[PDB]
């Protein structure tokens, strides 16, 4: 992996549940064949959301759920575990979306105002989550769903392996910024989402909060408005990709614009702590879109990231991190394109995040972007994951390998793998004063024969005098490897003579010893 290190020790493979429930698309006793199915391939655990249209349909406070607490029961039936998704967002309208469940209609009404929607720079209404800025409604209706359904799922602690917020729309946090309503879908450049009167108004205070006055905002942006409300999120969007970003003007916003949704990640981080960690004492994460299109365009830099929200992905992270969430990224199955008209480079997107991650210290999950219908997608997956130290990896979805053998049998192949220590041992290696020790392997655990930036290093021992090292294998696996000497300037210098294998790695700790 990444920095002579192997995969994470605490990798796990999670199975995404069907976007309709259980009852609509199967029945509760196959479906507890089928978990145990997915036991058998390697998955730890099913990831399901639990729609709020659902949970609060009625009216405030008349709450549901009696589907949760029965689908736990199944969970619990198939000796599985469970990661529940508080799904606040509509459920249809996205791609690969074959449902139709939208928030509970009664909250609309609780705002006289535009404050709890959305609107392009086009006029296009959107209203599949509420709108992050509205965050006094936010922490009430959030806070008291998060709070019941704490209660109702308290029987079912044990099958709980860690909870999922929603961010926004599709579960991300994000801005609503491609739609095929707005124009925007892929791979077209995405709108600004900021044009409700109420966010005009949010963005107007914002400025004149961080500068006081008109006349110290005109100082700062070497602008010449003649009144407070002539302080406006940007009129022309692709103007602004095109170069008014640059300005201080542009900075500004794009801070404001971007600090919405750290903003809003700390509420709902902090509203879910407070409501499951005292029960549950389980990880929480959220989810980060992957925005690949327009990465690269010459003309308008990441036009698709930043009119969803995506300006600075460190100081994005950093929101994360002091929320206390985990994060989930996408995209792990897809590579870099990165021509026109598309501009492409989902790969590329995917070794930044993980590696901001890493470095702020973040556990990291990843997520495969649509359906994978071949193995080579699987290895791709897998590269990603277990060399970018990712703690886990959902599959979506349930019926794609549910009721394909062949695939499934891939997937355990590949991905559904068991990490397990062992020690491999290497004598006799011709090392001189500067020399370090590495071994690459034929799996993507051992950096596929990469010895530029995925081999595994070894240490010298002082006392036994060789080299070893600790490694995290996938268990029950055949795996081929050699041992290789780099020298200080960092090129190859030899490599072991006789290649080495273990067919399989055991399942308990042991260690593999050759000599040079
Ligand atoms: O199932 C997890 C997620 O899958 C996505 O494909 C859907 O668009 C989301 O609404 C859902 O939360
Ligand atoms: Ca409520």
């Amino acid at each position: 992996a990444v920095n002579g290190k192997g995969m994470n020790p605490d990798y796990k493979a999670y199975l995404m549940a069907p976007l309709k429930k259980i009852p609509e698309v199967t029945n509760w006793e196959t479906f507890e064949n089928d978990l145990r199915w997915a036991k058998q391939n390697g998955f730890y655990a099913i990831t399901v959301d639990f729609w709020w249209g659902d949970m609060e349909k009625n009216g405030d406070q008349q709450f549901d759920f009696s589907y949760a607490q029965r689908f736990a029961q199944s969970v619990k039936n198939a000796g599985m575990k469970m990661i529940p998704i508080i799904s606040t967002h509509q459920c249809g309208g996205n791609v690969g979306d074959d449902c139709n469940v939208p928030i509970p209609s009664w909250v609309w009404n609780q705002k006289s105002d535009d404050s709890l929607y959305f609107k392009s720079e086009t006029g296009t209404v959107n209203k599949e989550t509420l709108n992050p800025l509205a965050s006094d409604v936010i922490r009430k209706e959030y806070g008291e769903l998060y709070t019941a359904f704490a209660a109702a799922m308290k029987p079912y602690k044990d099958v709980i392996a860690k909870i999922y917020l929603s961010g926004g729309p599709a579960g991300e946090l994000r801005y609503p910024s491609y739609t095929t309503s707005d124009g925007t879908g892929y791979p077209s450049r995405g709108k600004f989402q900021a044009y409700t009167e109420f966010a005009k108004s949010k963005f107007r205070l914002w400025v004149l909060n961080k500068y006081g006055s008109l006349n110290e905002v005109n100082k700062a942006w070497g602008t010449k408005l003649i009144s407070e409300l002539a302080i406006l999120p940007p009129s022309d969007g692709e103007q602004f990709l095109m170069n008014g970003y640059l300005s201080m003007y542009g900075k500004d916003y794009l801070e404001w614009y971007q600090g919405i949704l750290e903003n809003h990640t700390k509420l709902i981080g902090e509203l879910a702590h407070n409501a499951f960690d005292t029960t549950f004492q389980v990880p929480i994460g959220a989810k980060i879109a992957g925005v690949h299109w327009q990465y690269n365009n010459p003309t308008i830099p990441h036009g698709a990231e930043k009119p969803a929200g995506y300006n600075d992905y460190s100081h994005l992270l950093d929101a994360f991190k002091s929320a206390k969430l985990d994060v989930t990224f996408t995209c792990l199955e897809m590579t870099d394109k990165g021509s026109y008209p598309e501009y492409s480079m989902p790969k590329t997107l995917v070794q930044n995040i993980a590696t901001l991650a890493n470095e702020k210290g973040i556990v990291l999950n990843g997520e495969n972007a649509l359906s994978i219908g071949n193995e080579e997608e699987y290895k791709r997956v897998a590269e990603m994951a277990f060399n970018y130290n990712f703690a886990g990896f959902t599959l979506l979805r349930y019926q794609d390998v549910m009721y394909n053998n062949s695939l499934m049998g891939k997937f355990k192949d590949l991905l559904g793998v068991t990490p397990v220590m062992q020690t491999i041992v290497v004598k006799n290696v011709p090392t001189t004063i500067g020399d370090t020790v590495y071994i690459t392997g034929n799996r993507a655990e051992l950096g596929s024969w990469d010895t530029k930036q995925y081999p595994i290093q070894l240490y010298y021992d002082s006392h036994s005098n060789d080299w070893r090292g600790n490694v995290v294998l996938p268990a029950e696996r055949n795996i081929e490897f050699k041992a290789f000497i780099k020298s200080k300037d960092g090129t190859v210098k030899s490599w072991q003579t006789i290649q080495q294998s273990w067919n399989p790695v055991p399942l308990k700790t042991t260690s593999h010893t050759s000599s040079w």
